[PDB]
C-alpha cells in the first residue's frame, strides 16, 4: 500500500530500538485449571456467563501455551525479535489470590522455563504483572478490585513475582490498560466480571457504572504505588526498571473551534490522564475531579508521595483515534457511565461525513497511523517525555468460522497496518520522543475476551482445530525480513 | 522612556481608525439632585458609606460636566479626537428607574445638548447605557440587578435612550465592564452597593459573595439579550450598531505547565469568558458550570436565540495582567468569593520573584502593556475576530490632597503607559487583530469609585478648588500632537 520506498526499514530505528510481540496470560495459556492453577474473574466469566461471549467461547485452551511455549519462543527467535511482552496468571502462582493460601510451583516452574528459553534465545522479557485476570477466591471473598483488601494481595503477589523472576527480568509493567479494565469491566461491563448500573445492559448490572470504574482506578493506582516503591526498595538494582502500560485512544477535536477543543482535552484526561496524571504528579486530572467530584477519591499523603513519580518507563498501546465532540453542561443531560464525565461524545465520523480512517475488520479499529504521533507529541511535550514503549498495537481480522487457512495467512491489512504505524512512530522519534521499542499486538491468535475467537489479531495463525498448530502470516513473514 | 523613534505616530493607524477618550456619568456629571435627577445606588453609598470611600468624599459635583460639558467637548476637539465615549444616567433620564415614574425632560435635554456639540464638532458619540448607576429607587423596590424586574425597567431605559438619541447617535454599549460590576459590586463590596457575604469585610455585609455576581451577571445578559433584539428590530437601520464593553485582565500561567496553563484557561473564562461566550454562543463557558454548578443560571429558549450574536463590536477595557496558578481541587478548599471558583490564584509576582511590571501608582495597575496583544490574539484565534474597539485603557495618578499642579501635569509615567499600549496596539492589528479605534481613560481627572479623588486618571487635570477648571496635561498635549 505504502510506495516501496516508504516502507520503513530496520535501520530507519536507532541499534538499542526493540522490536517484539506481545500477549497475555488468559488470551494465551489454557490449561486453565492444570497443575494446581486457581480460577480467574475471566474463567467465572466465561463458564457462567458463556452467553455474553460473542461465539460462547472460553480460554479454557485457548492458544494453548501453557504446553506450547517452546513454539511462542521459537516463532519469536526465528523473526529475529529482541523482546516478548507477557503476563503472568496471578491465580497461577497464587491460587487463592493470596500469600496465606500458598504459592503454586507448578506455576512458578512455566514461567521459569518461559523465561529461560527466552533469554537463552537472547529474547529479552517484558512482563506485565496484571492483564485483567484477577483470581476468583479475592471477588468471593471481598469482591476484588471493589475493595482496598485488593493492594495487600496484589503487593504480595508482585514481590512473588519480583523474588521468583526479578534476577532474570528487569522490565516489568504492573498493570495493562487500567482505563480498559476500569471503564469496561465495571462501567459497560462487556469484559468480566461483567458489571455495570441496573438499566444497563450487561452480565451483572447490579453494579454502578458512575461509582465503580473510580473505586477499581483509585485501587489500582495505590497498588501501583506501593508496588513500585517495594520494587524500588528490593529488586530494582542497576538496571531494573518498573512502569505500566496505559490504553490510549487518540482524540481529535470534532471541529478546530474552542468547544470541541475543549472536549477532546477533556476526553484526553479521561483516558490518558486519569492514569498518567496520578503517577506522573499524584493526583487526578483537574477536569476529572470538577466533573465527577465525590466520586473521585482522594490518595493519602503517603501514598502520594509513592505515587509521584512511579515508573522508568511509560507503556502505550495504541488502536485507534474518534473525533470528540462537546457535550453542554445542563439539567438534560445526566451522566450514566464513568465516561460520560468527560462531557464529550466520542466520534468515528467527523462533520464532513467521513470516518476517521477505514475499518481494518473488527467493530472499533479504524485505521488512524497520526492518531499516534498525537499522543507521542503530548507526551514528549506535555508530560516531559519519559521513556516510552508502544507496548501493543495490532488489529483484528474476522473469523466466523469461515475463513479459509490460506486466506487467513494472507494479512495484507494487517501487514499495512503494521507498516503504516512504524512509519509514523519513526516520524514521531525524528521529531523528539523517546519511544524505545515496539510490541505487535499478537504474537499469536487467540480469546480476544468478549468477541471469543471470532477476531484473529496474531502475526501467527493459530490452528484450534488442529492441536493449536502455529504457521506464520504475511506479517510474521515480513518482521522477519526486516528484522533480518 | 521609550527611545525617540519607538514613540507611535497616527500613520501607523489606518486612516478609518478612531481615537477618542471615555467618561462615566457618575465619575463626571455632578449635579446629583439637580434638574429633576433621581438618586441612584452611587448617590446612597457614598451619602451613607463615607467610611467606605478613601478620601470620604462623594461624586456630588466631581467634574461637574453636567454643567461644563461645552469645555469636554472642546478640549476633546482641541486635541482631534474623532470620538468620544460617554454614559447616560439612568436616574437622570427616569428618577424612578421607570417609565411609569416619568421621562426627565431636562435631563434629556443635556445628552441632546451634549450630542449635538459633539456632531457640530465632528466627534462621534460612542454612548454607553448603563455605567454601575441603578436607580436607587428600584433597589427599594425589589433590590435592582438582584431581581428579574430589571430587566423590563432596563429595557424600557434603553427604548427611551433609542427614541430620544438614536437618530443622532449609532454607536451604542449596553454595559460597562459587568465583570466588575458583578465581583466588586456583590462580591468584593468594594463598590456600590457594597455587598458581600458575612465575614466579607465590605459596607452591607449581608448578602452572599457567591452567589449574588451571577444572579446580576444572569439579569444584566438577559438584559442585555432583550435591549439588542430591541435595537436591531427599531433602530439599527442601516448604520447602527450596538455592543458591551468588558474589561478584561491578561492573565499569564505562572509556569508554562500544564496545570497553571489550566489555570490561565479557568480565569480568562471567569472574567471574559462569563459574558463573552454568552454574547458569542448562548451561553456560559462549560469550566464555569462545572465549577460552579447550580449557582449558574440557566437562559430560557427564547432568550438564549436572541442572545447568540447580540453584538455588532466588543469594547475592550484593558488596564493590566497578573499570573495564574493553579488551586487543586480538595476539601482543604472551599470557595468563599465568585472569583475562587476559577481555581486559580491571581499573583502579581512570577515564580521568579519578580512583579509582572512596574507599579504606575496606585494599588493594581502594573505596567504589562504585552497583555493587551495576547488578548487581542485570543479574540481573533478563539473567538472570530469580531469588531472591537480599545474602550478604556489608563492609569492613575495619587493625589493625596496636596499633589502641586504643575507636578499632575507633567504626567511623564501617563503618556510612556498610553505610548507603550498603542505601540502594542499596533503590533495586533499588523497580526490581523479587527481593532478599529481607542479610547483613553479618561478624558478628566474623576471621581474613581471607592478610591474617590485620591487617583487621578485623566489626559485632563481637573481643579476642584477653582471651579473644576480644566487644564491639558502632557499626556493630552502628546494625544495632540499625534491627531495633529
Amino acid at each position: 500500500r505504502l510506495s516501496p520506498w516508504e516502507i520503513p526499514r530496520r535501520d530507519w530505528f536507532p541499534p538499542s530500538f526493540l522490536f517484539g510481540a506481545a500477549t497475555s496470560a488468559y488470551q494465551i495459556e489454557g490449561a486453565w485449571n492444570e497443575d494446581g492453577k486457581g480460577p480467574s474473574t475471566w474463567d467465572h466469566f466465561c463458564h457462567n456467563f458463556p452467553e455474553w461471549i460473542v461465539d460462547r467461547s472460553n480460554g479454557d485452551v485457548a492458544a494453548d501455551s501453557y504446553h506450547m511455549y517452546a513454539e511462542d519462543v521459537r516463532l519469536l527467535k526465528e523473526m529475529g525479535m529482541d523482546a516478548y511482552r507477557f503476563s503472568i496468571s496471578w491465580p497461577r502462582i497464587l491460587p487463592k489470590g493470596t500469600l496465606a493460601g500458598g504459592i503454586n510451583e507448578k506455576r512458578v516452574e512455566y514461567y521459569n522455563k518461559l523465561i529461560d528459553l527466552l533469554l537463552e534465545n537472547g529474547i529479552e522479557p517484558y512482563i506485565t504483572i496484571f492483564h485483567w485476570d484477577t483470581p476468583q477466591a479475592l471477588v468471593d471473598a471481598y469482591g476484588g478490585f471493589l475493595d482496598e483488601r485488593i493492594i495487600k494481595d496484589y503487593t504480595d503477589f508482585a514481590k512473588v513475582c519480583f523474588e521468583k523472576f526479578g534476577k532474570t527480568v528487569k522490565n516489568w509493567l504492573t498493570f495493562n490498560e487500567p482505563e480498559t479494565f476500569c471503564s469496561v469491566s465495571y462501567g459497560t461491563g462487556v469484559l468480566a466480571p461483567g458489571r455495570c448500573s441496573p438499566g444497563v445492559s450487561c452480565a451483572v448490572p447490579t453494579g454502578n457504572s458512575l461509582s465503580e470504574p473510580y473505586i477499581v482506578a483509585h485501587n489500582l493506582l495505590r497498588a501501583h504505588a506501593e508496588t513500585v516503591d517495594i520494587y524500588n526498595k528490593y529488586h530494582k538494582g542497576a538496571d531494573g526498571r518498573i512502569g505500566l502500560a496505559l490504553n490510549v485512544f487518540g482524540r481529535v477535536p470534532y471541529t478546530n473551534t474552542f468547544l470541541d477543543q475543549q472536549a477532546q482535552e477533556r476526553s484526553m484526561d479521561k483516558c490518558l490522564g486519569w492514569f498518567l496524571e496520578p503517577v506522573v504528579r499524584g493526583d487526578y486530572p483537574f477536569s476529572m475531579r470538577v466533573s465527577a467530584r465525590d466520586r473521585v477519591p482522594y490518595f493519602k499523603e503517603k501514598e502520594q508521595e509513592k505515587l509521584v513519580g512511579s515508573y522508568d518507563m511509560i507503556g502505550i498501546n495504541y488502536y485507534t483515534s474518534t473525533f470528540s465532540k462537546h457535550i453542554d453542561l445542563s439539567p438534560n443531560n445526566s451522566p450514566v457511565l464513568n465516561t460520560d464525565d468527560a462531557y464529550a461524545s466520542q466520534e468515528t465520523k467527523g462533520p464532513d461525513g467521513n470516518a476517521i480512517g477505514p475499518p481494518t475488520g473488527n467493530a472499533w479499529i479504524n485505521m488512524y497511523p497520526k492518531g499516534l504521533h498525537d499522543i507521542l507529541m503530548t507526551m514528549k511535550n506535555k508530560y516531559g517525555n519519559p521513556p516510552m514503549y508502544i507496548t501493543e498495537n495490532g488489529m483484528g481480522d474476522i473469523d466466523k468460522g469461515d475463513l479459509p487457512k490460506p486466506v487467513a495467512l494472507e494479512d495484507h491489512t494487517r501487514l499495512d497496518y503494521i507498516q503504516r504505524h512504524l512509519s509514523v512512530l519513526k516520524q514521531s522519534i525524528d521529531l523528539g520522543a523517546d519511544v524505545r521499542g515496539y510490541f505487535a499486538w499478537s504474537l499469536l491468535d487467540n480469546f480476544e475476551w468478549s468477541s471469543g475467537y471470532t477476531e484473529r489479531f496474531g502475526i501467527v495463525y493459530v490452528d484450534r482445530e488442529n492441536g493449536c498448530e502455529r504457521t506464520m502470516k504475511r506479517s510474521a513473514r515480513w518482521l522477519q525480513e526486516f528484522n533480518g
